[PDB]
């Protein structure tokens, strides 16, 4: 297939590019380097089936880009990704996650694109849900601007689906980790932990350390993108995770055990916008797509730590 | 109380400003005249309880405006309102209806505002639900960017409620009609019909003319805004309509009757983004706010046509 990946210079995005290339597709990567890193893509310099486009989804001429490359599928991973930043600047977050998505769909509907695979946020869109693990049938209840924009994004794409028959599916991961996740970001705990501990620098958890997340390995998430790019799950969201909850303190202990060295994080004040718990029901992805997570946390932590050790 | 009304130079907004003033509130109106009209507010020139601010909600310093005026409640009616226009330019519609709303909420949470009463669209957000009349518990399913943005605005306001305890309620009207509705607008069938029939110009319905809407009179809608402005129905949407369906064809007949003369519309092809059917369940508003609509279509159409006469 002809694929286009927005946010391609990012953690998940660069990994997806790799997987799509390996499966024998041509890939157009698109990014503006807001949080992406050229270093994530530098191995592709002489890769025959990849071409990169530096563009801002909020302001670039996406029509011309899509008209030129005619991707069959757009994998849409470009977004403002930090919950806390979305709180500090809800307008910027909305501009990138809502307006960017709208412009993309509007360009896609006019350029014969078959399907947009959207990245929603399984971890956050449900807010505090009625039950854990949480199914896609649970109502959305965002409690950060980030979460709200992701929901809005789904709704808009569903709308384009009604209007024009531009197909869409919403990949909704929990907390994704693995190699290439920015260790210098303020989001991406596993990478933040791994880098700091490897270099003997201080680490922290927030509040009392009891917050849980559902940690799912990047390679697993990428396979879900691939499966859903076919003619399946039109207008549907797919929770992508493990159905297992790990505390911040438990996560720290696991990363410190892989790195060797101390397990003594500082405890800092709670962060406005951060949910206390997240656990995803992944039954729908198993039945419809045949998707199941292969990498357990202990294994994922080792792979991530060994990527940072070098 | 101190109130601020965005979209204040518009059809519903100017009417709301009138009601709030009559209730003894001080009122700041705000508008950029994208679709509004100076004539809608011209009578308020000498009223010291009303201040008007020309501002674009997309780019204006809403923080500074709200810091100056310190409204207790913000009634948010400023929006791109045309479904067809939202299809032609979804980006522009999203900027006004989503970004604009976010900017207002971010300003309101910093300036001691108690509550934002949002204007959603009961008419469009549900899409093709299995239930008519449609209750608020029915899942949203927008089929136009206008409707998507209205839903998106609800959600953002709900988010701000969680984050900061900035209270919100969403007034979700059906098809609103009455005095001050722009006769030369792209949207607003009652006004479109009255102006064309009163000056013997052509008129049209879309498709086979069987599309239905739930026509609710502006005064009834404005009353709901007032009731929901209090510390009640926090976080909730309220459908505001009559729970009765009228087809495009039947409405034409009703306006033709009120005007006099011929009942002979043209039939034009369906418009992309338009729902075929709309009717709201208004039970929640009755139970929670004590709100019921007073004006039946026949009475309301006569009132509207009267207004259009006095305006030569
Ligand atoms: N990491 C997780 O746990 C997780 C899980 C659920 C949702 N997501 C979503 O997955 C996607 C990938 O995020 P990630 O974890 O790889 O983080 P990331 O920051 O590494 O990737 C985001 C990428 O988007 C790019 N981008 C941002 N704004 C842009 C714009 N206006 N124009 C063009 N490119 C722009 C960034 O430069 C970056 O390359 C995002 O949409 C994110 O919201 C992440
Ligand atoms: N009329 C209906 O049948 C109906 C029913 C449901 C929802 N609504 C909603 O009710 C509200 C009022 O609509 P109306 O029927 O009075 O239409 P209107 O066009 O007369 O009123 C909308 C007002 O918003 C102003 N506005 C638009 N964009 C703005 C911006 N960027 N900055 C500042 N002001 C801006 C316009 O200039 C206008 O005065 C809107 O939010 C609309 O979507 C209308
Ligand atoms: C539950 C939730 O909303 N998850 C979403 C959110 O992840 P999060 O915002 O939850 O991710 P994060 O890496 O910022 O934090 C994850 C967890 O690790 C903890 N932590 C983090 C950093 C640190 O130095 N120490 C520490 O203890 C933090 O308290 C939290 O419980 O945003 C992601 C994109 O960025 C995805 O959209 C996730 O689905
Ligand atoms: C069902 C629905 O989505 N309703 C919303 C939508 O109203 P609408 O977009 O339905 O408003 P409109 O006045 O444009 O159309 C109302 C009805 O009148 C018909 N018609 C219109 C023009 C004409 O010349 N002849 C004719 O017959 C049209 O086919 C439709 O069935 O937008 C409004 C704001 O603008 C409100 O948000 C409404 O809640």
């Amino acid at each position: 297939m002809r694929a286009l990946v927005t946010g391609a210079a990012g953690f998940i995005g660069s990994t997806l590019v790799d997987r799509l290339l390996a499966d024998g597709h041509s890939v157009v990567g698109l990014d503006n380097f807001a949080t992406g890193r050229a270093t994530n893509l530098e191995h592709l310099a002489d890769n025959s089936a990849h071409v990169f486009v530096e563009a801002d989804i909020v302001t670039a001429d996406l029509h011309a880009i899509l008209e030129q490359h005619r991707p069959e599928v757009v994998f849409h991973l470009a977004a403002q990704i930090d919950v806390r930043r979305s709180v500090a600047d809800p307008q910027f977050d909305a501009a990138v996650n809502v307006i960017g998505t709208v412009r993309l769909a509007e360009a896609a509907r006019q350029t014969g694109v078959r399907k947009i695979v959207h990245t929603s946020s399984g971890g956050s869109i449900y807010g505090t849900p009625p039950e854990y693990p949480t199914p896609e049938t649970a109502p959305t209840d965002p409690a950060s601007p980030y979460a709200a924009g992701k929901v809005a994004g789904e709704i808009y794409l569903n709308t384009f689906r009604h209007l024009y028959g531009l197909d869409c599916s919403h990949i909704a991961p929990a907390n994704v980790y693995g190699p290439r996740q920015d260790p210098h970001g303020e989001a991406g705990v596993v990478a933040i932990f791994a880098q700091a501990l490897l270099s003997g620098k201080p680490t922290r958890v927030f509040g009392d350390g009891t917050n849980t997340r559902d940690y799912v390995f990047v390679d697993d998430v990428v396979d879900a993108f691939v499966r859903v790019s076919a003619d399946v799950g039109g207008g549907l969201r797919f929770n992508i995770g493990t159905g297992k909850e790990t505390s911040d303190r438990q996560l720290h202990s696991a990363v410190a055990a892989a790195v060797g060295g101390p397990d003594d994080p500082e405890f800092h004040p709670p962060r406005l916008g951060d949910l206390k718990r997240s656990c995803l029901d992944i039954g729908l992805a198993e039945r419809v797509l045949g998707w199941r997570p292969q990498i357990e946390l202990a294994d994922g932590v080792r792979r991530t730590v060994e990527y940072f050790r070098h």
